[PDB]
């Protein structure tokens, strides 16, 4: 059900070089986070990389039965 | 929202310095998060704090008429 974000940036036929250039972040950072690991990666870094695809990013927190965004 | 995790942490009356140990992260990192600024956080670092507290960390992406997960 999880769709790691390399196969999501390929939904709209785009290349890392292109996502890294309107995100204004080193292609180093795209390769690492597009690889399959999103931990290392900052939030702002991630947020910028998703804004590139013309999407929005939401961090929702769930504990017991309460939910809200950061 | 802003005043949340603070309330949540204080909700169970836990001390900043406890959490910093429960999730094995710098206490300073906890003032920041609880503080409100979260952009500068690494994702795993943020995840740890939520884990230690007891909840879960969900990262939904909305792309027009869609919604996907990734961790």
């Amino acid at each position: 059900r999880a769709f790691r974000l390399r196969e999501l940036r390929a939904a709209q036929s785009l290349t890392q070089v292109q996502v890294a250039a309107l995100a204004h972040i080193r292609q180093s950072r795209v390769s690492s986070i597009e690889n399959g690991d999103i931990g290392s990666a900052q939030v702002n870094t991630l947020r910028k990389y998703v804004s590139a695809l013309g999407g929005e990013l939401d961090i929702t927190v769930r504990l017991g039965d309460e939910t809200f965004t950061l």
